[PDB]
C-alpha cells in the first residue's frame, strides 16, 4: 500500500509531484493537473500527491514522480542495471553501497534498477554520473531533476534517513561544454556517424568520420579524440598500438594532414566543410 509507506507520507508533504508517461525509453514527466508536458524548474507545473494520483487515473500515465528542487532536503540516488531476473543485487559495487547508505530503497520502473531517496547534501567533488564495465551505472542529483517514485519498497527500507553522503565518493568517479556544442553542431549539420553495419567497412568509417573531426574540432586533436571516444564508431582498436602510435592516433592526425578547410567558430564558415552530411 503505497499510502502507507513513510517515505510516501514525507514526500507527500511537499507539493512537488508529476507524473510521467513512457517514451520510447525516456520517461517525461507531465503536468498532473492539465495534462500537459511538465517543466522541471517551473514549480507551478507541479502538483500534490493527491493531484498527482488523480492526474495518474485521469489521463492513464505510467506512474508518479517527484522534482527535486535544491530548496528540499531530498538526495535521489539512481542505481542502473543492479537487479538480476529475481530481483536480487547483482553488483557488488550496489550492495555494497546500499550496506552503507541505509535509506529508502525501491526498486525503479524497469525492474533491474534501485532508487535511493536521502535526506542531506551531496559532496562536492563526486560526478553525477558513474558508468561500469558490466553496463550499470550510478547516477545522483539534488536538484534540477525529478525522479519516478514506484512505491516497489526493496528489502524494507521504507523510511528516508538523514546521512551524510561523503561515503559517495567511494562509488562515484571524482571531479578534478564546448566539445558537446561541437557535438550538437555536427549532429544538425548532418556530419554524425551512425553506428556501424554488419557489411560495413568500419576503418573506413572511422577515416570518413575523422576527416569531419577535423574540420568542425579545427585540427584541435585532443578535442577530435575526446568527441571520437562517444561515437557510434568507437571501439577497442581505436587504442591498440599500431607503429610507433596507437590506431586512433594514426587515424586523427592522418586526417588533418589530409582535410584542408577549417571550420573557426568566431567566423561560422559551415559552409566551408568539404564532405556532404550523412
Ligand atoms: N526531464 C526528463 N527526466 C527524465 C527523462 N527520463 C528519465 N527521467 C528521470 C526520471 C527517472 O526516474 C530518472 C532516472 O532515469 P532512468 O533512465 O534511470 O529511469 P528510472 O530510474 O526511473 O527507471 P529505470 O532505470 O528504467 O528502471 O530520470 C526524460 O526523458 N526527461
Ligand atoms: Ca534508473
Ligand atoms: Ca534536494
Amino acid at each position: 500500500m503505497i499510502m502507507e509507506i513513510p517515505a510516501i507520507k514525507a514526500l507527500s508533504r511537499y507539493a512537488q509531484w508529476v507524473i510521467w508517461k513512457k517514451e520510447r525509453d525516456t520517461k517525461i514527466p507531465y503536468n498532473p493537473n492539465n495534462g500537459k508536458k511538465a517543466s522541471s524548474t517551473d514549480p507551478l507545473a507541479w502538483g500534490d500527491i493527491d493531484e498527482a494520483q488523480a492526474g495518474l487515473v485521469r489521463y492513464g500515465a505510467n506512474g508518479l514522480g517527484f522534482v527535486l528542487t535544491k530548496s528540499d532536503p531530498f538526495v535521489f540516488i539512481d542505481l542502473d542495471h543492479v537487479l538480476d531476473e529475481n530481483k536480487r543485487v547483482k553488483c557488488e559495487w550496489a550492495r555494497q553501497l546500499l550496506k552503507e547508505i541505509k535509506s529508502y530503497t525501491e526498486i525503479s520502473p524497469s525492474g533491474d534498477g534501485l532508487h535511493v531517496v536521502v535526506s542531506g547534501k551531496l559532496p562536492d567533488y563526486i560526478k553525477h554520473k558513474t558508468k561500469f564495465d558490466d553496463g550499470s551505472a550510478l547516477e545522483v542529483y539534488e536538484s534540477g531533476r525529478y525522479m519516478t517514485i514506484t512505491g516497489e519498497v526493496f528489502d524494507g527500507r521504507d523510511d528516508i534517513k538523514e546521512l551524510d553522503l561523503s561515503i559517495l565518493g567511494e562509488f562515484a568517479e571524482h571531479k578534478i561544454l564546448d566539445d558537446e556544442a561541437i557535438i550538437d553542431l555536427m549532429k544538425r549539420k548532418g556530419q554524425w556517424p551512425d553506428a556501424p553495419k554488419d557489411g560495413d567497412d568500419w576503418s573506413s568509417l572511422d577515416m570518413s568520420f575523422a576527416n569531419r573531426l577535423a574540420f568542425w574540432c579545427g585540427k584541435d586533436i585532443e578535442r577530435m579524440d575526446r568527441i571520437f571516444r562517444q561515437s557510434p564508431l568507437m571501439r577497442q582498436k581505436w587504442d591498440r598500438p599500431t607503429a610507433g602510435s596507437t590506431y586512433g592516433r594514426i587515424t586523427l592526425k592522418k586526417a588533418c594532414d589530409f582535410v584542408d578547410s577549417v571550420y573557426d567558430p568566431a567566423l561560422r564558415n559551415e559552409s566551408d566543410c568539404p564532405f556532404e552530411p550523412y
